[PDB]
């Protein structure tokens, strides 16, 4: 698990967030593609409460865009300080943050509120109430006397666990671990790569369980989800850049029975 | 009786008219901030959208009557016709307007109104796309006075006539009073086709705007004097609609009280 130790945030938001992977105006892309998915999901209604936590942020925002308007109380994750300061930088209007306005955009212009984008991000920034450390390995994957408010209403994360696992079965239990925070009866939007065996941050290599989408399903099951929706998306030629190997993407919409 | 004097007084002064301070008086916020449903902008915005989303406006070949330095204007019009046709008195604006078209830093940045246009015609387009078409679609940008008869000239590069009329705070802005008003609607109408189509946006009972050092004067008038006009110029009016300036959008840039927006099909 080393490898973590020399990941880039810049070069991973530089191989995943910037074009062509970044670029929001193809429809067909993967990038429109998450955040469909993400506003979709919202916009039912059935996934509602008052504290959010995302697992496993990384550097990036963007998975929560959507998210924001229906909690009021979100807490973000993640294993590296690092990524847990390039984020301060954005909540805090920093100078140097990554510029995520592209994605703000796009999402207001999925959910067809005729939201301005500014007011997007305001909302967002205002209701991520705190940063912390986590390792979904560890069975308490927050610690003993975390901050955020459990069990929390709904979960999300995307591109964590496949990632951080080195098998099927250790897969399996981070699922078990983050479980553990959601409330019964409670959310969860479990986004990740599909395939997939590494994927580069700069000077890190990182190693991948390549999962498949009836894997997923099953593993979500054995945690004690109901799979309300489970969706893939395939991930063109032109988007297989030599930054890793994902096949496609896929997006899980569970319930805590 | 006579109208060189009057239209002298507005050329005289608008030789003083600066193209950024009145670009960041109208465009930049308070006035350009588009977050606010209530605010001019977004209504300027709406009035366009909703009516090229009808379907019913379009054509090949449409003409801009005194842009000034300003596309916002274009944003929704320029899906729906790909020969368009940029205008303005002053060269400075059309100097504007030829450093959007390049693309150039300099240039005034229109993107928030590019995404906000993309945002409520509600079909995903990203303002990239919206822009870049606008951008393909300008054939021309040309010297125009509306005093004039011929108002674009003789022996003009515009296709005429046009399939549709867009202009927005001109006439008003260079007509010392309604006769003038009156004679420019006129002037302008040759240039469009019968069974065409006029978008018209202005201000209501303003007499004065700053553009910098220059202080310049508007006619003032009302919803009715405007419809009048329309049809006095052999227009049916399909529709008008008021915008009332609300007093935090009342900056002394102006005495703007309200604005119209007119759509009015030429008959023929
Ligand atoms: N043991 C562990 N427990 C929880 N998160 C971990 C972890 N080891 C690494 N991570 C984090 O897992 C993330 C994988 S990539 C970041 C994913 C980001 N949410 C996005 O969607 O693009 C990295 O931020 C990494 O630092
Ligand atoms: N005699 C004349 N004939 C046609 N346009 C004129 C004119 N005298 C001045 N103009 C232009 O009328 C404009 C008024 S300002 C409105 C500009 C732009 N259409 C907008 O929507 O903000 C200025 O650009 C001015 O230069």
């Amino acid at each position: 698990a080393s490898a973590y130790q020399r990941f880039e945030p810049r070069a991973y938001l530089r191989n995943n967030y910037a074009p062509p992977r970044g670029d929001l105006c193809n429809p067909n892309g993967v990038g429109p593609w998450k955040l469909r998915c993400l506003a979709q999901t919202f916009a039912t209604g059935e996934v509602s409460g008052r504290t959010l936590i995302d697992i496993g942020s990384g550097p990036t925002v963007y998975q929560l865009l959507s998210a924001c308007s229906h909690f009021e109380d979100i807490t973000m994750t993640d294993f590296l300080e690092v990524n847990r300061q390039e984020l301060g930088r954005w909540l805090q209007e920093e100078p140097g943050a990554f510029n995520w306005s592209m994605y703000s955009q796009h999402a207001c212009l999925i959910e067809g509120k005729g939201e301005c984008w500014q007011d997007k991000e305001r909302q967002l920034r205002a209701r991520v109430k705190r940063v912390l450390p986590i390792d979904v390995h560890q069975p308490q994957p927050l610690g003993a006397g975390s901050p955020a408010p459990l069990p929390a209403d709904a979960l999300v994360s995307a591109f964590c666990l496949e990632a951080v696992s080195p098998d099927l079965a250790s897969f399996q239990r981070a699922l078990d671990h983050i479980t553990t925070l959601l409330r019964p009866g409670g959310h969860l939007l479990l986004i990740g790569a599909l395939e997939e065996s590494w994927y580069l941050a700069g000077e890190a290599r990182l190693t991948v369980v390549p999962v498949s989408e009836e894997e997923v399903r099953e593993a979500l099951v054995r945690s004690g989800y109901k799979v309300r929706d489970l969706r893939t998306y395939i991930m063109p030629a032109h988007l297989q850049t030599g930054v890793d190997d994902v096949k496609g993407v896929f997006f899980a919409w569970a319930q805590k029975v």
